[PDB]
């Protein structure tokens, strides 16, 4: 009847990715604190973006906290680390960063952020519409950057785009001077930046300061105010993939995403200020929207704090259809662990220091 549901959350609230995990943690103020008469005990720990710390946190959630579900992390490397733990421990995991889904990961993990090909397709279509022919890339030297570069090669080239340079940088790097000078020399019509948070603004500002005049495209990893704050004037004209949480006011009342998105941005921005909404707050909030749907189904089969409950939650991801959330409408399957479609994305630009939808 009333025993607790335990949710362990590992997110990044210090280090280079704090811009993503802070909103994710903050959003927890606004999610339900009990479901179907069972109080939720949330245990939240910082991982610093570090896979080793995220592994530690997930392991202790399972063995010590007896968690029913684990969530996190804020960026791809720790999210991989948690999925690996979850799939060994046999515990549902809701990831808050895109990650590469492999056989080892697919059974127990689902993914809130939009998959990279959905977001790439919106960017590449705008490139084509706008007579862009040549494209350069600068992104992380890790799995997130690889996911993006592979997509640009596979989808972008399929659609006639020509890739004329690729540069990588590491997450903590404070300069991309050299990479930027190679891309400026190459002078593509557009450059795709495969990065997130504060690091996404680094190529933005560097490319402009080094004289780049083409179009710059940013991933959904960039979709918060921090980008505009840091990049300043250099952010003007940027094209950015984003989930729909960035603009619920603009959605049709028929959109399933409108009410949850309006509910989140209103309460979040009441607390944290005008335009404080972010992609990342959306993910955290939406993980609880998925839990509101799957928990009552699992409860019919088992009590919280048992392995049977973890199993029942896993099966419920597969049976509960059209989970409406701020970022999209979720339909998970055995092979699609993201579960999202075109209702899960919009295209933004920046005009006079504010995000504006691109139609
Ligand atoms: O930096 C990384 O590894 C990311 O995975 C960033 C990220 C987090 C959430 C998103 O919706 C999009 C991108």
């Amino acid at each position: 009847e009333t025993n607790e549901i335990t949710v362990g959350i590992s997110v990044t609230t210090t280090g280079p990715a704090a811009a993503l995990g802070i909103p994710e943690r903050n959003a927890l103020e606004f999610v339900v604190k009990e479901i179907s008469g069972h109080p939720i005990k949330i245990i939240v720990l910082d991982d610093g973006g570090d896979p080793t710390a995220a592994t530690t946190n997930a392991r202790r959630f399972v063995t010590e906290s007896k968690a029913d579900v684990i969530m996190g992390s804020s960026v791809t490397p720790p999210s991989v680390a948690i999925s690996n733990v979850a799939n060994e421990a046999q515990i549902p995991h809701i990831a808050l960063a895109p990650l590469p889904i492999t056989p080892e990961r697919a059974k127990w993990s689902v993914v809130m952020p939009q998959p990279i090909p959905i977001m790439g397709k919106v960017l590449y279509e705008h490139m084509k519409k706008n007579n862009v022919k040549t494209v350069g890339y600068i992104g992380y030297s890790d799995s997130y950057g690889d996911l993006w570069f592979n997509d640009l090669k596979k989808q972008g080239e399929a659609m006639g785009l020509k890739i004329v340079g690729e540069e990588r940088f590491a997450r903590p790097d404070t300069s991309v001077a050299g990479q930027a000078l190679k891309l400026v020399a190459a002078n593509p019509d557009a450059i795709l930046v495969g990065a997130s948070g504060t690091a996404a603004a680094l190529p933005q500002t560097t490319l402009r300061e080094r004289g780049y005049n083409g179009l710059i495209y940013q991933t959904h990893g960039a979709a918060s105010m921090d980008f505009i704050r840091i990049a300043g004037k250099s952010a003007e004209g940027v094209l950015m993939a984003s989930g729909p949480v960035m603009d619920p006011e603009g959605q049709d009342d028929t959109a399933l995403t409108k009410k949850p998105g309006m509910a989140l941005v209103k309460v979040y921005e009441e607390k944290y200020g005008p335009s404080s909404r972010s992609q990342f707050a959306g993910h955290s909030y939406d993980a609880f929207k998925v839990l509101e749907r799957v928990v009552p189904v699992a409860l019919k089969k088992a009590k919280p704090g048992t392995q049977e409950f973890r199993e029942a939650l896993r099966e419920a991801f597969l049976t509960e259809k059209d989970i409406a959330a701020s970022q999209g409408v979720y339909n998970f399957t055995e092979t699609d662990r993201y579960g999202l479609d075109d209702r899960s994305r919009i295209l933004l630009t920046v005009k006079n220091g504010k995000y504006v939808i691109v139609k």
